[PDB]
């Protein structure tokens, strides 16, 4: 009986992603949300046997109407990477569409789980949690920077050098969504897999790089699209599987954390019925992930700092 | 488990297609091909943390490695309509694609069940049976013309309207695949429905007409592709599990077809081993739906005609 919101539905991420929802009979109401071409793609996925009520919303007028009564709000909203752009070069575009959304959420459904997708998510759930504070209603529980993708991608990359089924697979992966802050913790994977340093740390780089990389093969056409879709419907599964009831849900995302000294963190997280149940920690690492984790906390505090900022000018 | 191909995999329902496919278990190998952007979408997938093992294919001379070893085909390769359009309009630009592609499947993989999403369904259907014939290989259990989505429609409907659960409703549809030769049995529909005829009229044009509801409401943007991402999906699994030794499999589709003087016809079939296992035929139907059928295999034979004619023409 969840009733679920994506801000961004007629975009790359948001119209699989809301096809892997409405495929689901853990949603009961499907509400969808842009500022194009909306009413088209709630048409198309009303037609399928399922039960999930499929309503379509379109531009800011319509925006509250969406949000009433939502259980869960999922971000995709905002503009993707070109070849050659980092995350960051987003931050300015992308900044403006989280903070208005967020708000319109802390308006019309503070109690919401609240899942953003846009990046760079290493300052967008920052943004979040600035907007909710100034609208007095954070709950930093319920808030949740998705990078399901970049466990999702390390479970496919560790399956295949050892000839594993990936749906066995479980590889944590801590830190942030960026570049060197994406720490996968390939010591604490199960099934317990050995790789020697020299492949460990192609690996490794390969987790890191893989957005990156899936933009250069797009060739201008966007990024990872499909692969979100599922790792984002995954996320929200988890996440309305645990409010539920459901026992033993584990998902990692970039969260308020006081693991380290950066004030949002991913860790693994035992979720629950008000959200986060238990931030699980970083655990026992190898030396090398120690030093990724280290070598992280600088560019992941700039990121935090740079989104917080914003939120002052608003 | 089972090989399958896209043809058209970067097109509106061939990205979600592929989705659904790489995400199921039934699926061993996903090959997709494109004449634009596949090899970008293809990386994006190989990201999913499930067996099948995607591999993108672009341009004619990369088709025939798309196709080898293949056990399904399926193509939504092909032109979608704008508003006002008929399916028919689509004729000139589809007719060539699907003779050249499915020309393609004949001598690469001439054993594999086709798949045919592309309109119009009544015209392209002949002319894949005519392509096959040419190259000496048609087997007419394994040509299908995919109506699943008439199905998938008249279920959601039926099931609005009686307050029902939509995954328990299901609603045989025969005929064709366009306007009036979209026959919805009513009669026959699980559980058993009462309706009067004011609203069984209104139901039937519904249904029929759903298509052009959805080209009307995306104004531009293309036809349905969620919805039929979802539908190709179930018809494919349903095909592959009866591949599999799964009995009791019915789904109703467009083939090759003596139940009535048209030569193509959609009634619900007992699929097995070696695709078509039984026609299952009409059954028993109402008054209504018996002029329905009458009155729909004029249209019907003059589409079947088309498809041949084209051919003859190659
Ligand atoms: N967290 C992750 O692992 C991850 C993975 C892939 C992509 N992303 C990010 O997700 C975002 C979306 O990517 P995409 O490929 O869907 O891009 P897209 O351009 O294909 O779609 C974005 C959608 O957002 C909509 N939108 C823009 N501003 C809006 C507003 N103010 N209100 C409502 N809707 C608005 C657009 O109209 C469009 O439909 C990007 O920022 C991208 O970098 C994150
Ligand atoms: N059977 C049904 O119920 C049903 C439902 C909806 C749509 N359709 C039909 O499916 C077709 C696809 O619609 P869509 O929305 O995906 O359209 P689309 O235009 O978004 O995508 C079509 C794709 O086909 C590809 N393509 C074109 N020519 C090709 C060729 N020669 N070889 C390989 N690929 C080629 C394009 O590059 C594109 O990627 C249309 O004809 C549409 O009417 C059928
Ligand atoms: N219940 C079937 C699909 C279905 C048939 N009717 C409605 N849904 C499985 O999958
Ligand atoms: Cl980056
Ligand atoms: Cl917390
Ligand atoms: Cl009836």
């Amino acid at each position: 009986n969840a009733k679920v919101a994506v801000l961004g539905a007629s975009g790359g991420i948001g119209q699989p992603l809301s096809l892997l929802l409405k495929n689901s009979p853990l949603v009961s109401r499907l509400t969808l949300y842009d500022i194009a071409h909306t009413p088209g793609v709630a048409a198309d996925l009303s037609h399928i046997e399922t039960k999930a009520a499929v309503k379509g919303y379109l531009g800011p007028e319509q925006l509250p109407d969406c949000l009433k009564g939502c259980d869960v709000v999922v971000i995709p909203a905002g503009v993707p990477r070109k070849p050659g752009m980092t995350r960051d070069d987003l931050f300015n575009t992308n900044a403006t569409i989280v903070a208005t959304l967020t708000a319109a959420c802390a308006q019309h459904c503070p109690e919401a789980m609240i899942c953003v997708i846009a990046n760079p998510v290493n300052s967008t759930i920052p943004i979040t949690a600035e907007v909710f504070k100034k609208h007095g209603v954070y709950n930093p529980n319920k808030i949740f920077g998705v990078t399901t993708l970049d466990i999702v991608r390390a479970n496919t990359f560790v399956a295949e050098l050892k000839g594993l089924d990936p749906a066995r697979v479980n590889v944590p992966v801590i830190g942030g969504h960026a570049g060197k802050t994406i720490i996968p913790l390939i010591s604490q994977c199960t099934p317990k897999v050995d790789f020697p340093q020299d492949q460990l740390t192609a690996l490794t780089g390969r987790i890191q790089e893989a957005g990156t990389e899936v933009v250069k093969a797009k060739a201008g056409a966007g990024s990872a699209t499909l692969s979100m879709a599922y790792a984002g419907a995954r996320f929200v599964f988890s996440l309305v599987d645990a409010m539920n009831g459901k026992e033993g849900v584990v998902e990692c995302s970039f969260v308020k954390s006081q693991e380290t000294e950066c004030t949002y963190f991913s860790t693994p997280l035992l979720l629950g019925k008000k959200g986060i149940e238990k931030n699980l920690g970083i655990g026992k690492v190898s030396s090398f992930e120690e030093k990724m984790i280290s070598d992280a906390i600088p560019e992941l505090k700039a990121s935090i700092k740079k989104g917080e900022d914003f939120v002052k000018t608003l």
